């Protein structure tokens, strides 16, 4: 149904790496990503780049240090995924301000064009064919 | 009428989220909470997403484990609501560059067009009469 | 020339706070503060929104209890203004992708059908007077 | 083929300072900027604002008092390129809800209208001829 096409996007990246997270991390890391509840907290603050290498990504690069590509894949693919809605939800807001009548209004209009042109149409029917008559005669 | 209509929305979910906050954090956390105008500009802090929660949050979240609802609620609702009074200027942006004009012009040209298909209505009118008078005058 | 018009603004704003700021600041908190290109660097982090609280404001708060004030509105003023910067960037962006384009080509394909329209009001003025030197050498 | 033109521009001015930076700043500051994928990751990290002053930047400064430069002007150079790519995909986006095809909807119905108006054109012309020669079988 539109937008919330990406928000349910949203929530099930955010689920995928909140597990992964959990599983990798948990162990070593606990108060970060001890619980699945747990890392659904960091990785919210980590999608809003708070201190997210710095205090948590760096020291987690450090017992894991392959695993800046789950902090780096994360912003990536997160930013990307919130931007659309704010996209999504950019347009979709011009579209009620704007795009919704403008394409009904120029439908209409095109209507009136159309019919006047039609009446124009006949008109140089019949007068087309008087003429026809007029000569046959002639 | 418009943008305050939302950015005093903003205003008051301030307000609110400012209030809940001395009440609830104002005993333990003196310096970021303890009184109303402390508060205020603890949340300035954490809208920006300034430290909000290596610096804040998570240090409230471990003297009241609950806390992060409060936390990650006020982002919830006072980014969203930037983000709207965001889209509000984007979008009465839009209006007066461009929207403006194109369906003002556009009333215009096919004002112009209808007239012009009136105009020879007009003359195929006119000249079904002459047709019309060579017909009867025989 | 546009929004380099806003662009030439910010950089106004951002100087009289660099000044407004060695100016209050420098006798006591000379690392940020101490010389006007030291005030600016730490201007631009604050701009950008790094500890701008946590880091910078909340310890020279502690000085000088008021001076909230100057962080708050720097930041209030200086988003307002990159607000705007980023929308006038859109804007002018847009008016290039698709709306420059698009009134040209509505333009000159009116002018094609206005063209079109007034040859046929000649053909018809044309006709219409043969009809009626017919009614006459009649 | 695009913006991704321009993420291709983006890409380039990492590799310059990630290596501006390795060639710069490894011997000081190892940890950051001590190899290549360190001085990228680091650069990544500056790039989202993430403490880049007063965790990464401020320290360098301290030790190399011209590195402000690479600082500030790694975030300009590097955030105004991340802007482009936001206003690109802000527009290929509007391209695609409506751009695209009221672009083409109005290009079908001129056709619709020029065909119309042809259409009578014929018909004017012909009635012409048809008076034409009413004109002379009558002189
Ligand atoms: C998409 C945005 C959703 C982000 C909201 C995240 C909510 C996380 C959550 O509900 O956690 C339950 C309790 O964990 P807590 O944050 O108390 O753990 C801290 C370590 N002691
Ligand atoms: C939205 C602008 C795109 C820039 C990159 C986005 C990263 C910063 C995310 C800000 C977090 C605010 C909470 C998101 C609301 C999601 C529901
Ligand atoms: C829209 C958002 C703008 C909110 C600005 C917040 C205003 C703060 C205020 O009026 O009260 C006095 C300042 O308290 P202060 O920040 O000095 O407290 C630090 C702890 N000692
Ligand atoms: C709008 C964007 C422009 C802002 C960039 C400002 C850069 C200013 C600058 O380089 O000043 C240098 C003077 O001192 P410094 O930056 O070294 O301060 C640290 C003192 N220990
Ligand atoms: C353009 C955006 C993408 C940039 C991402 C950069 C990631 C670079 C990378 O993964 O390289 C190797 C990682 O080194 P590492 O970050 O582990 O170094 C810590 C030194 N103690
Ligand atoms: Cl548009
Ligand atoms: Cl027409
Ligand atoms: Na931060
Ligand atoms: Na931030």
């Amino acid at each position: 149904p539109g937008i919330a096409w990406i928000a349910l996007l949203l929530l099930v990246i955010f689920y995928v790496f909140a597990v992964m997270g959990t599983k990798l991390f948990a162990q070593s890391f606990p108060e970060w990503f001890g619980t699945l509840g747990a890392s659904m907290y960091t990785l919210f603050q980590v999608m809003t780049l708070e201190s997210w290498s710095m205090g948590i990504a760096r020291p987690v690069i450090e017992a894991y240090p392959w695993a800046w590509i789950y902090f780096v894949s994360f912003i990536l693919v997160s930013s990307f995924t919130v931007l659309n809605l704010f996209i999504g939800i950019i347009i979709e807001s011009m579209q009620s301000a704007h795009w919704e009548a403008e394409d009904a209004k120029r439908i209409e209009q095109e209507q009136r064009a159309h019919d006047e042109r039609l009446e124009m149409l006949q008109l140089i029917r019949d007068l087309s064919s008087k003429v026809d008559r007029l000569e046959r005669r002639s």
